[PDB]
RNA sequence: GAAUCUGGUCAAACUUGGUCAUUUAGAGGAACUAAAAGUCGUAACAAGGUUUCCGUAGGUGAACCUGCGGAAGGAUCAUUA
């Protein structure tokens, strides 16, 4: 029950993907995205992998920069934000 | 004929405003250059993998993309009768 973990799917050579698994759904989302977008510039999408939710996929290792956005904005704690690291 | 004195006249200056010029602190903001082992892509150069440009309008994360009209600096100097 709400534990939101970022974590790194590891791409071709130093380019990857940084995916946000188990986002609280209370502000709307792609305007999130969106807003992360603008931010570091990192082509954003919103996947729905098999009823995980709703799963926030950055470009590169935009892992520690989300964590201080979300820790500025929506998210609350720092502890039931895990950032993994692969 | 001195002080003094009535009007002028030239007129320095002074009080409060306004104005132009040049400076000058300047919370903040938006730039460009330099250095070019940071980050995200790959827009352009080959038909650069959707041909590039241009005017213009909209849209975008960012190169940019998409209308409408144009230009080869195009990948065509080419289909008689
Ligand atoms: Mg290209
Ligand atoms: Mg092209
Ligand atoms: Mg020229």
């Amino acid at each position: 029950s709400n534990y939101i973990h970022i974590r790194i799917q590891q791409r071709n050579g130093r380019k990857t993907l940084t995916t946000v698994q188990g986002v609280p759904e209370e502000y709307d989302l792609k305007r999130i995205l969106k807003v992360l977008k603008k931010d570091f510039a990192c082509n954003g999408n919103i996947v729905k992998d098999p009823e995980m939710g709703e799963i926030i996929q950055l470009q590169g290792d935009q892992r520690a920069k989300v964590c201080e956005f979300m820790i500025s904005q929506l998210g609350l704690q720092k502890k039931n934000i895990k950032i993994h690291g692969f």
